[PDB]
This record gives C-alpha cells, structure tokens and sequence, in this order.
C-alpha cells in the first residue's frame, strides 16, 4: 500500500464531471474543479486544466495526470507549511500518508487548524489524537473515510485499507 493507492480507495475514479460529497464540481480521483454552481465555469476549468476542449469527459491518463499532480502539490504545501511541517517531519511513513491524505481532501488551510490534533500527534499521542480528530465536521460529514484516515493515524498500519 502506498499514498496514490490509498488515496485512490477513498476517492474513487470518475471520467465525467460530477459532484463531491459537498456539492462541488469534481473530476477523475478526487479532482475538485470550482466551487462555483456553474457547470459552465466548471467545464472551462477542466479544459483550462487538461489543456484541451473536452466537453467535460476526461481520459484515464488524463485523469491520473492530474492525480499525480495533486499528491505532489498536496506533499508540497505540508513541506511549505509552518504548522505543518514540524507535524509531517515527525511522523513515520505509513501515518505521513494519512496527513497527506488529509491535505489531499480538504487543503493546507483547512488540515493547519486541527491545531490540538496536530500537537498530539507530534508528541505521538495516537490513542488522544485519534479522540480529537473525531470532534470535526469532517469526520461528521465523511464518517467512513475519516475512520480510515484517524486509523491509520492511531495504529500505523494500512489495516482499515485492506
Ligand atoms: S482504529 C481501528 C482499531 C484501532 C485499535 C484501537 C488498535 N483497535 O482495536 C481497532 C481495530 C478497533
Ligand atoms: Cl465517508
């Protein structure tokens, strides 16, 4: 198992436009496209993105093109980050996978203010990180993936992914 796996389990692979568990204008694995209503403005991001008129259907390469592109930015903006760095340094390679599983799904922003969660996991205090990890919206909106991400973080295994 690996992140681009991992990531793949929880976000699946759609060829067509559609639309993310909050409504939002989404491509291939997990490729948020606007968060603009408009599937207009949402098929112009998509050409704008793939470099191409594409009527809102993607290929696979295509599709694992952007993939690759997101995982490297998302490990980017941690490796950028103030708060997130310290966090993503301290870690062992398989939770490392579940901070950029987290950055992947909800951004660089959004992960930095878990702020009590992130200093319990560089002290490595699994079992209380995983408690506090549980009090979001995020694990209230996306139970399931959540269990897995707050998992791997408890455990350091790839166990809720096999
Ligand atoms: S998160 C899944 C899990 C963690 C641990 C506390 C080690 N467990 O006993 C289970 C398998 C429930
Ligand atoms: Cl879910």
């Amino acid at each position: 198992m690996n992140i681009f796996e991992m990531l793949r389990i929880d976000e699946g692979l759609r060829l067509k436009i559609y639309k993310d568990t909050e409504g939002y204008y989404t491509i291939g694995i997990g490729h948020l496209l606007t968060k603009s209503p408009s599937l207009n403005a949402a098929k112009s991001e998509l050409d704008k993105a793939i470099g191409r008129n594409t009527n809102g259907v993607i290929t696979k390469d295509e599709a694992e093109k952007l993939f690759n592109q997101d995982v490297d930015a998302a490990v980017r903006g941690i490796l950028r980050n103030a708060k997130l760095k310290p966090v993503y340094d301290s870690l062992d390679a398989v939770r490392r996978a579940a901070l950029i599983n987290m950055v992947f799904q909800m951004g660089e922003t959004g992960v930095a203010g878990f702020t009590n969660s992130l200093r319990m996991l560089q002290q490595k205090r699994w079992d209380e990180a995983a408690v506090n990890l549980a009090k979001s919206r995020w694990y209230n909106q996306t139970p399931n993936r959540a269990k897995r991400v707050i998992c791997t973080f408890r455990t350091g295994t790839w166990d809720a992914y096999k």
